[PDB]
């Protein structure tokens, strides 16, 4: 397994630089022979894969790490203890807090974690966004909001961090979400994204009023290709309320609850670190290969200096690798890694 390359996109000036990782590790619960039958059982097994997962994370050595598919017990016994030793602290929330289940099932619920190096950042606030609660609260007048959106218990997490002056009070919000997966539910994915951005803006308003100005880095497994309403909404500061992906009700007035006519907008002016298909895919399986993971950043606060390019495709060809995971690749997603430059 050859080390991944690095694409330089812009030189360092000559004021704060830091790196961000985004990585869906593939949780044990979903690593089944049914879905990944082309991978031998011994290489699917968590006791085997978790080693490759930790190696990938250690090798990337990112200042900030956003993971998806982190199982609750594994956050507390594997990811946090190990990354504490590398100088990180972390924030984790699982999905399904409100769902009733046994002690044993609770250990295996997955969720999102953000880690940050404490020599560079200090935690100011931490937040969990429950898309099912936000949908329920904004569902008046929409059966679809209640039937299709509220019933999915996906989440995102966000932290407000202090960026230490030595790297140049400067604040930074890092947000990390994992959206619903089903290709037939583009509406849910889009609404979940608008709910998340909307709630992050509410978080940001309450980070400022404590004696628009705060940069955002948004990591996510959006389960959405670059041509989707989700990515258009994130990249262009808004989306039409009649966008095809809303699958009717399109023009529902309930969408405007997230919406700051006909356009649902946000003011974050985001850009994707990997735009212009610098990786041809982020999820790589036999049945599906495509870009569905993203690192977005406030383009008025930050430059992209570089990204970690894709695993060499001739290597996948020579080794006949048509899907992941694989004995040498421990997740069906490739990690994303970017170096950003923050100008206060
Ligand atoms: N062809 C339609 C496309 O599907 C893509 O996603 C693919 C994949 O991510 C997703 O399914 C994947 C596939 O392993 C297989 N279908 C089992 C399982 N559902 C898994 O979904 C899993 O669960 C999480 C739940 N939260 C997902 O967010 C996460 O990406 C994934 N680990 O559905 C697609 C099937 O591969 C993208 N959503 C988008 O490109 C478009 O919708």
């Amino acid at each position: 397994l050859p080390p991944r390359p690095w694409i330089t996109l812009k030189e360092r000036d000559q004021s704060a630089s830091f790196t961000v990782m985004c990585y869906n590790v593939l949780c044990d619960k979903y690593a089944t022979r049914q879905l990944y039958g082309y991978c031998p059982s011994w290489a699917l097994n968590w006791e085997y894969r978790k080693k490759g997962i930790m190696e990938e994370i250690v090798n990337c050595d990112a200042d900030i790490i956003s993971l998806q598919e982190v199982e609750t017990e594994q956050y507390f016994t594997l990811f946090l203890p190990a990354l504490k030793e590398r100088g990180y602290d972390g924030f984790f929330s699982p999905k399904s807090r409100a769902k009733i289940m046994s002690e044993q099932e609770r250990k295996h619920v997955d969720g999102c974690a953000i880690f940050f190096k404490t020599e560079k950042f200090t935690l100011v606030q931490k937040h969990t966004v429950e898309f099912n609660q936000v949908a329920m609260a904004n569902s008046d007048g929409s059966e679809a909001m209640l039937n299709r959106v509220m019933t999915k218990d996906n989440i995102g997490v966000a932290v407000v961090l202090e960026v230490h002056k030595e790297l140049f009070k400067q604040l930074l919000i890092v947000a990390n979400a994992h959206m619903h997966w089903d290709p037939e539910y583009s509406d849910v994915k889009l609404i979940q994204t608008m709910m998340f951005v909307s709630e992050v803006k509410n978080i940001l308003e309450k980070a400022s009023s404590r004696p628009n100005s705060i940069p955002l880095v948004l990591c996510a497994d959006l389960n959405s290709l670059p041509d989707s309403g989700v990515v258009e909404y994130l990249s262009n500061g808004g989306v039409a309320d009649n966008h095809k992906d809303f699958k009717e009700l399109r023009y529902n007035e309930c969408l405007m609850n997230f919406s700051c006519e006909g356009r649902i907008t946000h003011g974050f002016q985001l850009k994707s670190a990997y735009e212009n298909n610098l990786m041809p895919y982020t999820n790589y399986t036999f049945d599906f290969k495509g870009v569905i993971d993203y690192i977005f950043y406030s383009k008025t606060h930050m430059n992209v200096l570089g990204v970690l390019g894709p695993l060499d495709p001739q290597w996948l060809v020579e080794n006949n690798i048509t899907g992941c995971p694989h004995p040498h690749i421990p997740s069906d997603h490739f990690s994303l890694l970017t170096q950003l430059e923050l100008h206060p």
